[PDB]
């Protein structure tokens, strides 16, 4: 038994006074936590009255299984107008991200072997622990000229830094030297014109380029200067790296560009595209659920105390060859899963499905956006029992469950390389460091297109030597 498409509960507000307070609000800051609530009153399926397009809202994994097997070879996303706005101005090429059909096919099965592939992981995580280990040991540097022995500080700038280094490292085979030093102007440019970016994209997200281009101009021309920032600070590395590898070859690793660019499967302009997604996507998205597991962890003494039991054990083993990290650490990637389920990075997965379906036992047409909510899909508790509750021990019990990076061949390019510079981190705070709170309040979250926290916590990071 089947019901048709316009049975299916519709969302009560609509697409124009929408459309008025994101221009009187200048954003939609409250949006993950108004959908949350609008899934509680309406169902675990919902239809958004887009005024002609269909639109879905799911929150269940038994939906986001069907919705993986009408993915077909072109899975489709829905078109990111400002983002695409800026490539076509300036004449650039989409990256794997914008992408859609055999295009992406062509970028995203080249791109695999060097960002994703576990080989590629063996090369470009021992890399990673070096950034990770002078991270904890630059920490422990000054947390040592305390009487106290112990150091409190707000760690997002820190972390966000960690992310800058890391990700340099492994994708240009680089050093900035931002790990245990004072912050450079290009990396604070770079980090507030990714917050502007961001910004600015919620507000042109949701009306079309005929109406935004006369009510938002300003908002426009924002949006444009933040990438213009952000390209010449990705252009900056390319530009070096293609330099570099222009006069010599080398042998050994140097970076996942390096093995682009050598391979040269891809166009000059798809590699400059696909990398300059790869260094401004890498800064945000690894770095906020990193804090967010600093936090809870800082919130749960006994879960900490568990995972630093198992990084200790773990030490030597990681210490000889670092790859190790990956299957000598199950709590701790675990952890890491839970830090996702509570606070996802997006909100949405979206699916500009190919074919008709069947969701919640209702007729999904073809061409109809899907779109599954993360936050919602983490706190139920018939499918995550004790949700507010966080325990990394729950994914070892145990399929679409865990789905943060999403599914599929179109799943987070990324993955690999964001667990990587989390885990290596991580590891490397609990062999030294205690970290302790007096905020025991959940933070709230801002969504500026990335869910971000509202608050940067105060942390201490006690030793135990
Ligand atoms: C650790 C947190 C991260 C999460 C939760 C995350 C999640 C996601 C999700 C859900 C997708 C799309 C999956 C889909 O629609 O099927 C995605 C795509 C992507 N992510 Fe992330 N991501 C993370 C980190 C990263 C990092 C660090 C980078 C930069 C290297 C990155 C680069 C990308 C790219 C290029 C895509 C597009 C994949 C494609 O269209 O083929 N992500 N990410
Ligand atoms: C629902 C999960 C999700 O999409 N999270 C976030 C949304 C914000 C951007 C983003 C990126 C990403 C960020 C910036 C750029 Cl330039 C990019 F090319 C890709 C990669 N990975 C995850 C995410």
């Amino acid at each position: 038994t089947v019901l048709p498409f316009e049975a299916m509960p519709q969302h009560p507000g609509n697409r124009w006074l929408r459309l008025l307070q994101i221009w009187r609000e200048q954003g939609y800051e409250h949006l993950h936590l108004e959908m949350h609530q609008t899934f509680q009153e309406l169902g675990p399926i919902f239809r958004y009255n887009l005024g002609g397009p269909r639109m879905v809202c799911v929150m269940l994994p038994e939906d986001v299984e069907k919705l993986q097997q009408v993915d077909s070879l072109h899975p489709c996303r829905m078109i990111l107008e400002p983002w695409v706005a800026y490539r076509q101005h300036r004449g650039h090429k989409c990256g794997v991200f914008l992408l859609n059909g055999p295009e992406w096919r062509f970028n995203r099965l080249r791109l695999n072997p060097d960002v994703l592939s576990p080989k590629a992981v063996q090369r470009f995580l021992p890399m990673v622990d070096a950034v990770a280990r002078d991270f904890s040991q630059a920490l422990k540097k000054k947390v040592l000229q305390n009487a106290r022995g112990s150091l409190t500080l707000d760690v997002q700038p820190s972390i966000f830094h960690y992310t800058i280094e890391a990700s340099n490292l492994a994708l240009f085979g680089e050093r900035l030297g931002l790990v245990g030093h004072s912050p450079s102007s290009a990396s604070l440019n770079f980090l507030h014109a990714l917050e502007v970016m961001f910004k600015s994209t919620v507000q042109l997200m949701f009306m079309p380029r005929s109406l935004s281009r006369w009510i938002s101009p300003k908002v426009w021309k924002e949006h444009f200067e933040a990438w213009d920032c952000i390209f010449q600070y990705g252009d900056n590395c390319i530009q070096k790296i293609y330099q570099e590898l222009a006069f010599n070859r080398p042998q050994h690793y140097t970076g996942i560009v390096a093995e682009l660019l050598l391979k040269a499967e891809l166009s000059l302009e798809a590699i400059k595209a696909n990398s300059m997604e790869l260094t401004a996507g890498s800064v945000d998205t690894t770095a906020f659920p990193l804090l967010m597991t600093l936090f809870e962890l800082a919130r749960n003494p006994d879960v900490q105390q568990i995972l630093r039991q198992e990084s200790l054990a773990a030490a030597a083993s990681i210490s000889e060859h670092p790859q190790k990290a990956t299957t000598e650490l199950p709590l701790l990637r675990a952890a890491l899963k839970e830090t996702l389920r509570l606070y996802p990075v997006g909100l949405f997965l979206e699916r500009v499905v190919s074919s008709d379906l069947v969701l919640q036992n209702y007729h999904i047409p073809a061409g109809t956006l899907v779109q599954v909510f993360l936050y919602s899909l983490g706190r139920n508790a018939a499918l995550f029992p004790r949700p507010e509750r966080y325990n990394p021990q729950r994914w070892l019990d145990i399929n679409f469950h865990h789905v943060p990076f999403g599914f599929g061949m179109r799943q987070c390019l990324g993955r690999r390389l964001a667990e990587a510079e989390m885990l290596l981190l991580l590891h490397h705070v609990l062999k030294h460091f205690l970290v302790e709170t007096l905020t025991q309040e959940d933070i709230k979250m801002v969504y500026s297109f990335i869910l971000r926290p509202g608050t940067s916590p105060l942390l201490t990071f006690r030793a135990i030597n």
